[PDB]
C-alpha cells in the first residue's frame, strides 16, 4: 500500500564535525580554534569536557571509515577544520592538514562512500577573532572565501556534495544572544550584524563554487525547528506566525531568495537591531542560491502568545535531567511552550517524527528546492551490557519513526535526496559532554577520562546496516 | 501605529446580479443564475434577482449615497450577458451605455471605480453552446468580452478585478451543486478551474496591452487555515488544508504554477487537470498587480481518517449551530473553532485572522494586497424612528479595520479596503434576510415593497472613518 520504496540511489548517510571527533588539537601545525579556547573557560562545557582528544579520529580515521564500510554507508558528512588548514586563518596553508582530509576522502571513495564536505562547522580560527573579531568584520568574507577556494581546487574533482555554513542560526544565536558559544556575547544588534556578514560570506563562497566546482552541489545546513501554534486561538496563531518568520524565514528567505523577510526586517529596524546593508550587499547575496537546502532536524517547537512583560531568557538543559529545560521567547512576539502531545528525551528535545514530514513539505512548498537531511538523531544515555553490546532500542525507535516519515514525505512529493543520521560515532556534544551520545558506534570514554577510546557497534549500527542493505524496505 | 496611507482606497462593493435587477430589459441575455434561481429549493424561499434592489434604474440614487458617505472607491461588477446577450456575438450598446453612465457618475463624485470583470453570472448561451468554463472556447470569448471593456472604460477605470472567488464559486458549482451548473464531480471541478485559470491569465495578458497604466488582480475567497491543536496530526491537517484550499489558487495566480503536493495527490486520484501544450506559457503571462482578498473568516482543521467526513450541510437559514463539518478524507476536516464567536449563519468572527492572512500572502508572494470584500451578514430590523441600529456590524468592521492598521504597521502593502456591501442586496443562497449593507433596502424574499433606501448606523460610522482616514 503506502510502503513505497525509497529511490534507488538515495544517499543513506551519517555525519560528524571536526571539533567533536578529531582531537589532535595542537598537532602537525594546527592553529587554535575559538572552541580550543572556549572549552577551557570554567563552566562553559559539561564537567569541563573538551575536544583536546575527543575520540582521536585524526589518528584513528581508518578504523572509523572501516566501520562506515561495514555499515555500508552511501554518504559520510564531515567538516574540515579551518585552523587545521590555515593556522592563522589566512596566509600560509598547512600541508599536513590538507593531506589529512585528502587521505580521508580517498579512504571514503575506496569504499564507494560519497563525501559530503562541510566547509564551516563553528571552528573559526582564534587568530581571526584576535585580528578583527571574526564574523563581526567584513574582512571574513575574503578570508572565508580564500579558505573555501583552497579546498574547492584540491578536492573538487572528487567531492560532489558540499555544505557551506552549518547551523548559522543556532551557532550565531548561542554566540551572540545567549553567550553559550563563542564569542560569548549577549547583544541583539551584534547578533544580526554578524549574521549579515555570515550571509555575505556564504553567498561569496557559493558564487566561487560555481566557478571552481561547476559540476558540484552546495547548500547551507539550516538548524530547522518547524513552528507549531499551541492552540487555534488567534493570538497563539499569530505567535506561531511570528516564530516562523523570525526563527525560520529570516535565514531561509536569505539563503534561497537572497532577500530578508519584510515583516521581521521592518520590526528590527524600529528596535534598532537591523543589519546594516552596504552598497553591493544585495548584489552579492543574489549570487548565493544553493543547489539544495540542508536540513538539520531534531524537534518541532510549539509557540504561544507572549506579552511585552513576558518571558525572554531561559536556562537550557545541559545535564540530561528531564523537565529542567526552561521556556524562552521574544516579548510581544512569541514564547515557547512544552508540547503536551509529544514525548521528550532526557534533554527535553521533543520526539516529533511527523514534524520532519511537515518541515520537509514547508521548505519544499515555499522555495521549491531539493532537500538533503544532513542531521537527524537522538542524543541519550547509553549503557554497555554484560555481553559487550549496547541495546539502544530507544535510538532505533527514534530513527525508524523519522525514516518512516521521510518515506511519507517522498510519497507527498518532496525531492529528498538523502538522509544523514547524527552521529556516526559517539562524539563530544559541545555543551552536553560525552554522556549525551548520538552514535551508531559507542566510544568508551567519559568527560575527563579517555579510557581506551574503544569502538563498539551498538544495536542501532546493525539496524541501520540492514536499512541500507534493503534500501529502506525493512524500517 | 502608523496612520493609514495617504491615498488608501476606502471603498465598498457590490455585484451585478445581486443589485441590478432588470433581468430581461434592454436586450440583456439570460444569465446562468436567471435560470438557476427559478429551480425550486436552490435559493432561500425562492428569492431571485429578477428585481433585486433595482440598482439598474436607481443607480443615480445609490451613487448619491456613496458621495454622502465620502467613499473613495466603489467596487461593482459588469453583467457579461448585458454586454454580450449571446456571450460571443455582437455587443448590446444599451448595456455598454449603462456602465458608461455609471462610471461617469462615479467620477463626477470623485469615486474611483473598481470594475469586476466576472462575478459568477456566466451567460446561459455559452453554457448551452459549449458548457461554459468546461470548454477551452471560453478562453477566447471571455478575453473578447474583457477586451471590449478595456477599450470603452480603460481610460476612466484604473482598478480592475478579473475573476471573483473562482474557488468558492466553482466549488459550489462542481463539488456541492449549490451553484450552477449543479455538478458533483471532482474531475470536472479541477478541469473547469484549470480553464478558468487560463481565461484569467489571457484576460490579464490582454490588460497589459490595452490598459498599460491600470492595475488588475483576482479576488480570492480567502479563509486562512488554523490547526485545531499542536498535535502533529492536526498540524499536518492544517498543512494539507492550506495547500489544497489556498495555495492551489494563490500559487497559480501569483507564480503561474500549481503547488506540487496537491498536484501529485490529484494525479494519483485521477482528478488532476490535463495540462495541454501552451498552458504553462500562457499561465506565466498572468501575474497580477495585486491580490484581491475577500475575507470573512478563518477555518480550523483537524485530522480526518480515510473513512471520515466529506460532505456537510451548509447553514442557509440563519439558524445558529446548523452548519455541518466538511473535509477531504485522509487529508483534513473542519472543526468549529472553540475560541471564536460565530454569526447566525455560523461564520466565524476572527479579526486577528485578517492580519494573519494578510501577512501570510505578503510573506509567501510579495505582492500588494487589496481587500475587495469584508463584512458581516446578519438580520437587521428597522426601529420605530426609521433607523437601523446595526451596532453588531459596526463592531465587526471596527475590529477588522484595527487589524488592517496592525498589518500595515507590520509592513503589509495594503492598498485599500472595500466593505461588503454598500447597500443591502440578494445573497445568492441566503436570500435578502442576510443583510450586509451600509444602506438598508426595504424588501423581503417574496415582496419588493418600495425598495426604500435607508441609511444604517454603520453608514455614519464608516462616513466618519473615511473623514478621519481611520484615525477614529
Amino acid at each position: 500500500q503506502r510502503l513505497r520504496p525509497f529511490p534507488d540511489h538515495f544517499l543513506w548517510g551519517s555525519a560528524s564535525a571536526a571539533y567533536q571527533i578529531e582531537g589532535a588539537w595542537n598537532e602537525d601545525g594546527k592553529g587554535l580554534s575559538v572552541w580550543d579556547v572556549f572549552t577551557k573557560i570554567p563552566g562553559k562545557t559539561f564537567k569541563g569536557s573538551n575536544g583536546d582528544i575527543a575520540v582521536d579520529h585524526y589518528h584513528r580515521f581508518k578504523e572509523d571509515v572501516a566501520l562506515m564500510a561495514e555499515m555500508g554507508l552511501k554518504a559520510y558528512r564531515f567538516s574540515v577544520s579551518w585552523p587545521r588548514i590555515f593556522p592563522q586563518g589566512r596566509g600560509e596553508a598547512n600541508e599536513s592538514g590538507l593531506r589529512f582530509y585528502d587521505d580521508l576522502i580517498n579512504e571514503l571513495l575506496a569504499h564507494d562512500i560519497e563525501p559530503v564536505l562541510t566547509l564551516y562547522h563553528w571552528d573559526l580560527p582564534q587568530a581571526l577573532m584576535d585580528e578583527y573579531g571574526g564574523f563581526e568584520s567584513r574582512r571574513i568574507i575574503e578570508d572565508f572565501n580564500a579558505y573555501c577556494v583552497t579546498l574547492y581546487k584540491r578536492y573538487g574533482g572528487r567531492v560532489k556534495y558540499w555544505v557551506s555554513l552549518n547551523e548559522q542560526n543556532y551557532n550565531f544565536n548561542h554566540g551572540f544572544i545567549t553567550a553559550m558559544h563563542p564569542p560569548g556575547v549577549k547583544d541583539r544588534k551584534r547578533f544580526y550584524e554578524a549574521n549579515h556578514i555570515a550571509f555575505l560570506a556564504n553567498a561569496k563562497a557559493i558564487d566561487s563554487f560555481r566557478r571552481y566546482v561547476p559540476d558540484g552541489k552546495i547548500g547551507p545546513s539550516f538548524a530547522y525547528s518547524p513552528a507549531y501554534p499551541l492552540s487555534s486561538r488567534p493570538d497563539d496563531i499569530l505567535a506561531f506566525e511570528n516564530a516562523e518568520e523570525f526563527t525560520n524565514y529570516w535565514w531561509l528567505d536569505m539563503y534561497c531568495r537572497g532577500t530578508y523577510p519584510d515583516i521581521p526586517l521592518k520590526y528590527l529596524k524600529e528596535k534598532g537591531w537591523a543589519p546594516t546593508i552596504e552598497d553591493g550587499d544585495m548584489e552579492l547575496l543574489a549570487k548565493g542560491k544553493p543547489d539544495f537546502v540542508g536540513v538539520n532536524y531534531y524537534q518541532t517547537i510549539t509557540y504561544e502568545m507572549n506579552p511585552l512583560d513576558g518571558v525572554s531568557e531561559g536556562k537550557m538543559n545541559t545535564t540530561g535531567q528531564k523537565g529542567s529545560n526552561q521556556e524562552t521567547g521574544m516579548p510581544g512576539l512569541y514564547k515557547t511552550k512544552r508540547n503536551p502531545h509529544l514525548e521528550t528525551s532526557n534533554w527535553d528535545w521533543a520526539i516529533d517524527p511527523i514534524g520532519l514530514r511537515i518541515g520537509l513539505r514547508r521548505i519544499s512548498s515555499r522555495y521549491g528546492l531539493p532537500l538533503f537531511i544532513t542531521e537527524n538523531g537522538l542524543g541519550e544515555f547509553d549503557k554497555v551490557e554484560n555481553d559487550g553490546t549496547i541495546h539502544d532500542d530507544y535510538r532505533i525507535a527514534y530513527l525508524r519513526a523519522h525514516l518512516e516519515q521521510c518515506r511519507q514525505a517522498l510519497n507527498d512529493g518532496v525531492d529528498l535526496i538523502g538522509y544523514c543520521s547524527w552521529s556516526f560515532t559517539d562524539l563530544l556534544s559541545w555543551l552536553n559532554g560525552y554522556q549525551k551520545r548520538y552514535g551508531f558506534v559507542y566510544i568508551n570514554r567519559d568527560e575527563e577520562n579517555v579510557k581506551d577510546l574503544k569502538r563498539i557497534k551498538k544495536d542501532s549500527f546493525y539496524w541501520y546496516q540492514n536499512v541500507i542493505q534493503t534500501n529502506g524496505e525493512e524500517l
